[PDB]
């Protein structure tokens, strides 16, 4: 995407992605959305991606997909996506999947 110095800018629609507490197994995900402008800045991201997530360990530094996929830039982000924030630590691979769509509880 050749930014020139041109005013009007092209077709930049933006992309909304889901956020989740790295190691948190209690709270559901965060719709947030992320600017075209912020995109190319991965750095301006995660200052964003802390304001709905912000780990204990203080702000995110990187984030990791469900899967278990790392993004170091906004390339392997996507539309409609659930992501984790992982800060100074190690991505504890747990299930998300299930906090999305809310399960009756066992214990009761």
């Amino acid at each position: 995407g050749s930014s020139g110095s041109s005013g009007r800018k092209p077709l930049q629609e933006p992309c909304t992605i889901f956020l989740i507490a790295n190691g948190d197994l209690i709270n559901p995900a965060s719709r947030l959305l992320i600017p075209r402008k912020t995109l190319n800045q991965w750095d301006h991201v995660l200052q964003m991606v802390t304001e709905k997530i912000t780990l204990r360990s203080g702000a995110v530094h990187r984030l990791y997909t469900l899967e278990g996929k790392l993004v170091e830039s906004g390339a392997e982000l996507e539309n409609g996506q659930f992501y984790v924030a992982v800060g100074r630590d190690k991505f504890k691979k747990l299930p998300y999947g299930e906090l999305l769509f809310d399960s009756g509880p066992s214990s009761g």
